[PDB]
DNA sequence: ATCTGTACATGTACAGAT
DNA sequence: ATCTGTACATGTACAGAT
DNA sequence: ATCTGTACATGTACAGAT
DNA sequence: ATCTGTACATGTACAGAT
């Protein structure tokens, strides 16, 4: 009852969805078209909608959309970047529209993301129907973000991705541990899907950065979010309804509200809570451990789990086990302790940040 | 005990599987070579008990579709039968006559089988009522192969199936929609009549049969759904072996009955291996109810009654009920031979 | 005359709305 | 409960290119 | 267009642990 | 008797090379 009314707050409205989806699809269509025209290096690029809005876990308002422009790159080998698991150099044996981005065998991420961005910037200029601009480039972002004033503000991340259809890299062998939850045939099929590489695009000044790519599994996460039960009928019209997505929404909201207020929490992002809950879904595979009548227990055990990840400084990538999103090298212990105390406070005081 | 012991008997042996399959693959590989003639573009889809892992006793009967992609055919229902259709609009020299198409198809097989000199393999006399060209093979052991000619249509499933495949509370709506996006097939049966085939859909179900995704997987629990199919298949095989009065029954009847039971009883825990006996017994009970009411509807085509008087005589159904009721109430003597 | 990328046409799970 | 807009998977048509 | 290569599902088999 | 783990065998989906 307490949290059922928070979810009612977080529920998107069909009117806002229509209006936001109407505009967003128009801009994305045009951008996809221009990509195909002339002698564009990105001809052949294909579209994949990913992220919260397409998983039906986008909360509060349909105001941020993530879409991937994926380019199939054949004949490709990969140099893992310093045993980090998630970052790679892309190389080419053979000797190609991507020639202008080559740097002798190795493919440049920033060169390719700059040209990409240039094309988007230009194509946005020729849009007089709607109020749309390109956000200033952010470090670490593989995206070209559109800022739309549809009266209301709307972000769109155009994510540039390489597509490889070969078997996933060995750093993911022990990843995606869904055998006791979605099972082994689901895991095999998912791992027959392509894998994706997005530009790391850091500006830390370290070697290789600028030619460093990062693995992406947004497509697999989209599948998992919309096929999340041990029973095939979970949340279907002739099935029982679980509270897995509702729990993700509340956790997302906790982090969003806190992040709006305290900039100490800049290190953190919603992908953290997304990863923590994929683990909880593996830990607690049965649909009967996400009964909507136990919403509070379920939300509380997800918080308990997240608290332990913050304290023990460990939150493994769901797809790349050896990569720790809560490593010291990524977030201070101070930043983690600060969030740990803020979560315990909300936890033991009636969640007053939900009423803001 | 009894039933575990019987299941041990019916279990195929790795060695016999290895021997039969390599010989069977040789003939199908060679036959499918030849076909791509008017059947160029024919693709091989393996079907039936052996490929569903419910073949019992011996690997001695294999089923194969040679399906043919055929575009924008008009379909027309046969006097409201449900499952039989006339087909209208390379294959020009055949309304598409199933009889005609089958015969040339047959002619090719026959011709090519005559060229095989490394395997003892002949073509069985044509059986009226069979859409199959059947091969009889001798390794030192007898093995028969059904080469099934199918048309493949990539459009919506016909209207008579709209209420079919009632898997919604079992395998669910997403599975049902994806299955119905697969193509549907048409198979020869009056001379130009074809029949719908869903062997491809039945193969997926047999191998994705649980309400939980992990059913019968390495990180899941075993159910006894396939063992019940095997036991019921065995009971009918042994009865037909002995009673010519049961000539009109076939294993597909048993298969159809258990699909209904799997829909009636969707939860994996209703098919617990610790409950093999009751599960078997309630399958027997359901099958007798089908006999008693003369009603066993095609799982994909609900109006089509496989147990109508028109196809199986009232006498034959009561004869099979008497014999099953007997074996049921006597501890299955027939399982002992 | 044919071929074929692009995009209309069809159907339905999901979840908001009445 | 039923009605219903969006997203998305797959089947097909046809303008414009061959 | 056709075929090999790869991965892992579905089986059977058999011994050592329960 | 049943269960676990390893070995052994076939089927099948699809990347990619020719
Ligand atoms: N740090 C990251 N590492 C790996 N994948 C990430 C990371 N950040 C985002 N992604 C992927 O990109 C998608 C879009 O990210 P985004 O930050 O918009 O979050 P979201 O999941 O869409 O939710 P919301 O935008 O409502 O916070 C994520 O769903 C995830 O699949
Ligand atoms: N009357 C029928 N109607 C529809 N499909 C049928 C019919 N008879 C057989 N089939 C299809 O052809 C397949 C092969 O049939 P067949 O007679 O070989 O039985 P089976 O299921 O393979 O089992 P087994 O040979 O072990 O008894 C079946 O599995 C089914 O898909
Ligand atoms: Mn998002
Ligand atoms: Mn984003
Ligand atoms: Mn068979
Ligand atoms: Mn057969
Ligand atoms: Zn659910
Ligand atoms: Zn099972």
């Amino acid at each position: 009852d307490k949290l059922k009314k928070v979810l009612d707050k977080l529920r998107l409205k069909r009117k806002d969805i229509s209006e936001a989806a109407e505009t967003v699809n128009k801009v994305v269509e045009r951008l996809l078209r221009r990509m195909q025209k002339r002698e564009s290096e990105f001809k052949g690029v294909e579209q994949l909608n990913t992220g919260s809005y397409y998983e039906h876990v986008k909360i509060s308002a349909p105001n941020e959309f993530d879409v991937m422009f994926k380019l199939e790159v054949p004949r490709i080998e990969l140099q893992e970047y310093y045993e980090t698991g998630a970052f790679y150099l892309v190389k080419f044996k053979r000797i190609n529209p991507l020639s202008h981005f080559l740097e002798g065998e190795v493919l440049s991420a920033t060169k390719m993301l700059s040209k990409f961005r240039k094309i988007i910037k230009e194509e946005v200029k020729e849009i007089k129907d709607i109020d749309v601009s390109v956000e200033k480039e952010k470090p670490g972002s593989p995206a070209v973000t559109l800022l739309i004033r549809n009266p209301e503000e709307i972000s769109v991340d155009i994510i540039l991705a390489l597509e490889s259809k070969g078997s996933w890299p060995i750093s993911t062998k022990e990843g995606l541990p869904i055998q006791g939850w979605l099972g082994t045939k689901v895991r095999t099929n998912l791992r027959r899907e392509p894998f994706y590489l997005v530009p790391k695009n850091a500006k830390d000044g370290n070697s290789f950065q600028g030619e460093t790519w990062r693995l992406s599994f947004s497509h697999t996460e989209k599948y998992i979010l919309n096929n999340h039960g041990i029973e095939k009928t979970c949340c279907e019209s002739s099935g029982a309804k679980c509270c897995r997505k509702e729990c993700l929404k509340l956790m997302k909201y906790l982090l969003e509200q806190l992040k709006k207020e305290f900039q100490e929490l800049d290190a953190f992002c919603s992908y953290h809570v997304k990863t923590a809950i994929f683990h909880m879904w593996t830990q607690d595979p049965q649909d009967s451990q996400w009964d909507p009548r136990n919403l509070s227990s379920c939300f509380d055990k997800l918080l308990a789990f997240f608290l332990e990840c913050l304290r023990t400084e460990k939150l493994d990538h769901y797809f790349i086990p050896k990569f720790n999103l809560f490593s010291q090298e990524l977030i201070d212990r101070k930043s983690k302790e600060f969030l740990s105390k803020k979560i315990e406070y909300e936890r033991n005081n009636g969640f007053p940040i939900f009423d803001k």
